[PDB]
């Protein structure tokens, strides 16, 4: 899609909802879920706390704090995945992922791993216990961790794991592994370094499903590959798997996740269109003193090999359902009209989640078959319509709830007339006038929006 | 997708197949089908003949000649749709569409109508009889008739009817009706003027299915709207409906046809990307002497209103699964290489059909879940892989069978190792070196390609 302008974002104020801030100054609140007890459960990524919030009183209880979660103040690591077992009344399990020290690493510079872990909820003591590591030794870094964890209708865990930030910023010269897949020898050794930029599908005990797709002759936990930072993952009522993903300077994506698909990253951003992005592989640069011009690969410094999207030899490439947004090669990624933090005007929205709106007895008019996609950078939540079979999007991503907030997650109440949203505690967001602020209106908040 | 170069088309010679001409004396052969008698049935668009060819021996019989078919030598009209009833042994019906004079028209700029008609096949005399008009008074013109007629798994007729060529060439100043839908009064009066640029879904008697979608508050025969020239329509084994469509100077499309969808034409070519196309509505130019610069709306003469794709207020807009091809605004539609016909270098392929390859006992390796899309202008048949659920394309459209021929239709044998192709009698095609020829290697032929 074509970017919206600052004025188009500014007017999306959702006057048809009442806003009530339930809590603020949460410590990097990250995921929220409607609990089996009809309370709001949310995670604090930085502290590893799992909080249960009564939405009417805002009363909070720290149900559990995941011990030894590792979080860096300037990082996206910490407590990430969070899901309830779908049959919680008979299987009172919570599944998480998080960043933990990796004792198998003596290197003090990539010191952590990601672990997918199950806890058991004890209703008598109202806490979590009996941890079981389901899958350990997963990559970890400060960037592009993703970590959305959902349980599918097939009773498998689906887990997004980002590309770790390779090929940008602090990890510029590390080779991006989104396209790489494990050999059998690596699987035998539990060497999961290729589990970057993937959607994994795991049995509930963490084992590899025998019916997972094959990539390069090997079935692993990988379900799909070629992702950058896939923070959103949600099943539709008819069993399809929708996803949102953050692109680089362009081409955030809404994807339909299909078994064995290749979502193209880093070779392809968005559509395979050679439009506004090319793959500049800094790990293959002539030397490490080269600078990233940060022009999305369209213009690069000498010495970094660039591959057009159309030059990539890909297999099973799956294009996005929708890009937020796609631009042409003439696009100026250094456009100063937004101010001197030019990225704010980049044709992206930084989607942080993806939520399938299920309606209910108070369903919001017109919202059938919608996907809600919060935006960190634009301070909106997008509503994306699909057809009733969830086979295509209809029309464009409609912005809602414009504010100076980095929206991090969204759910709806069972009745469907109330949305609950998390916001980041700190960061930059685009103001109504298009410029950047790091003054967030509701830092680290749980907000409810009630349809009038 | 990004256009292939002439060199990339030239190399797609399919040396792994043996070519044999079965019939070489056909006049404007248009559709071909594998019939319920395991013979190949094909139509001749201008003569109205329906021929049956024995695939083993190549003997051919004219089964029927549809009387009073109207065809213009400079036109795409004539005998178009052609399908068998799916339970032919018990319901020996053939369904056609064709151009016939409209005695309710009293001028000869648009003197004809399209009629969807059923015939009963008489096996004892090997002919068609008992014509029944199922839907008459449909639009007709010389351009963009489409007319693919298939019977879906739901036992309904699906019929593509193009946009009649409005807003280009001889029909430049007629308002394109692809977005227009009938009022209840028009519909009740059998006024089908809005049945342009549509996929229709009809009951087998021509009536309106009670579960057809609604557009603008009216349930009509329209199933989808917003099409330009949808020449290909084919159901997949799991009941999805794939389509190919000719775009203007760009953005031929492979579409997934979803009930009630709006495929965007003429406001949107391909993706809603504002890239390489804009909608210049010549019918809205006050000055009817204005010239069409034929730069895809990106460059226009003074006096024609232009709407960007992103400026359209659309409902239920469904983007294509694949474009052949999309280019940026900097693209030069007058780039020399094709001579006085710079339009053969246009980033399109002119798809003429869409065929779901079903494999079989001798299925071609790697062709699982492919859609075969013949190209008129490039003299290739594209192979487009989809995932096993036919939810997305995988990778790119792979050209095959490069020759100086305008490929008009394709089917495969039941075992899957033979492809049968029709070629146009006349027209332009791109040569290996990228230039244009109107010397076709196999004018008006039925050809078979057998995997080696
Ligand atoms: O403008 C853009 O494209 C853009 C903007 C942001 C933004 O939010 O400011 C981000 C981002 N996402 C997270 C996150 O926690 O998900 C953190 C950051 C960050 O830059 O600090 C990204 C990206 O990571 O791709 N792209
Ligand atoms: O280069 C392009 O875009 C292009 C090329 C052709 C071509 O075949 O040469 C056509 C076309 N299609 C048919 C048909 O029978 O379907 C007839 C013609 C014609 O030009 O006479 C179209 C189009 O009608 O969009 N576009
Ligand atoms: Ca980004
Ligand atoms: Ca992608
Ligand atoms: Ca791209
Ligand atoms: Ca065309
Ligand atoms: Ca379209
Ligand atoms: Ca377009
Ligand atoms: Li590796
Ligand atoms: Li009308």
């Amino acid at each position: 899609d074509v970017p919206l302008t600052p004025s188009q974002f500014a007017k999306a104020k959702s006057e048809n909802f009442d806003k009530k801030v339930i809590l603020s100054n949460l410590n990097k609140p990250h995921a929220l879920l409607w609990g089996p007890d009809n309370q709001i459960w949310l995670t604090e990524r930085a502290t590893g706390k799992i909080l249960r919030v009564n939405p009417e009183s805002g009363s909070v209880k720290t149900v559990f704090q995941v011990p030894e979660i590792v979080n860096d103040a300037d990082g996206q690591n910490g407590l990430l995945g969070f899901a309830f077992h779908p049959d919680f009344k008979n299987n009172p399990y919570i599944y998480i992922s998080g960043t933990f020290k990796n004792p198998k690493s003596t290197d003090k510079e990539l010191p952590n791993q990601t672990i997918i872990r199950r806890y058991t909820y004890n209703k008598s003591t109202d806490t979590l216990e009996k941890p079981v590591d389901l899958l350990a030794g997963l990559p970890s870094s400060k960037d592009h961790q993703s970590g959305r964890l959902v349980i599918g209708p097939d009773q498998k865990i689906y887990y997004t794991i980002g590309d770790q930030g390779r090929n940008q910023l602090a990890y510029l010269f590390l080779p991006n592994q989104a396209q790489h897949t494990p050999t059998q020898q690596e699987l035998n050794g539990k060497d999961y370094h290729t589990y970057m930029g993937k959607v994994l599908r795991l049995n509930l005990d963490g084992s590899i499903p025998k019916d997972n797709p094959s990539f390069n002759g090997v079935v692993s936990h990988i379900y799909t590959l070629g992702h950058r930072n896939p923070q959103g993952l949600a099943f539709t009522p008819n069993g399809k798997l929708l996803q949102s993903e953050q692109g680089p300077n362009s081409d955030d994506e809404i994807n339909l996740i299909v078994k064995g698909g290749n979502y193209g990253w880093p070779n392809v951003a968005g559509y395979k269109d050679d439009s506004g992005y090319a793959y500049a592989n800094y790990s293959a640069a002539a030397n490490k003193s080269i600078k990233d011009l940060a022009q999305n690969g369209v213009k690069v410094a000498a010495g970094v090999p660039v591959t057009k999207e159309s030059e990539w030899t890909g297999k099973n490439f799956v294009p996005p359902l929708k890009t937020l947004y796609t631009v042409q090669d003439t696009y100026n990624y250094n456009d100063p009209t937004c101010g001197e933090m030019t990225y704010i005007c980049w044709p992206t929205v930084a989607p942080s989640s993806a939520y399938v709106y299920k309606g209910g007895k108070k369903a919001i008019t017109g919202w059938e078959n919608t996907l809600l996609v919060p935006s960190l950078k634009r301070g909106v939540i997008f509503r994306i319509k699909l057809d009733p079979t969830y086979s295509t999007t209809y029309d464009d991503a409609v912005p809602m709830f414009k504010s100076n907030n980095r929206y991090r997650d969204v759910i709806a109440s069972p009745d469907g007339n109330v949305l609950y949203v998390l916001t980041d505690t700190a960061g930059n967001v685009q103001k109504d006038d298009g410029s950047v602020t790091n003054t967030l209106e509701n830092p680290g908040s749980l907000i409810k929006f009630t349809y009038k």
